[PDB]
């Protein structure tokens, strides 16, 4: 019935992110030093220090938004790999198998408690 609740629980599901070796490419924005063609490829660039400190500015209205943002991540990943095969996108991959098994009942819950505020 909590409609506030998701938020602490995307705080203690990005810090189980951090804590995780796959998300060490996706912790702070790609490197355009690196990656110098990384803008022609990809228009918005998101990463999770960025998810991160939209969360705790309050710049974010519900969990669909931040899940959004998270989902860019790994579409971003996607598609400037060059190969299903690269390290990356394989982290990628994992990553976002284990952000989508924690996020469902988030969403869940959190659009359960709206239909319950609005009954
Ligand atoms: C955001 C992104 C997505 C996929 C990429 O695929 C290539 C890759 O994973 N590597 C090749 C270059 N190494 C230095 C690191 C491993 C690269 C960047």
């Amino acid at each position: 019935y909590d409609i506030q609740a998701w938020k602490k629980q995307c705080e203690e599901l990005l810090n189980l992110i951090f804590q995780c070796e796959d998300s060490e490419p996706f912790r702070q924005p790609v490197d355009l030093l690196e990656y110098p063609d990384y803008r022609d490829i990809i228009d918005t660039p998101m990463d999770f220090a960025t998810v991160r400190e939209t969360l705790e500015a309050g710049n974010y209205e519900s969990p669909m938004e931040l899940c959004k943002d998270v989902r860019l991540i790994f579409s971003n990943s996607k598609a400037y790999t060059p190969s299903k095969r690269s390290r990356i996108y394989s982290m990628s991959l994992r990553l976002s198998a284990f952000f989508e098994e924690h996020i469902s009942s988030v969403l869940s819950d959190y659009k359960s408690a709206l239909r319950f505020h609005k009954r």
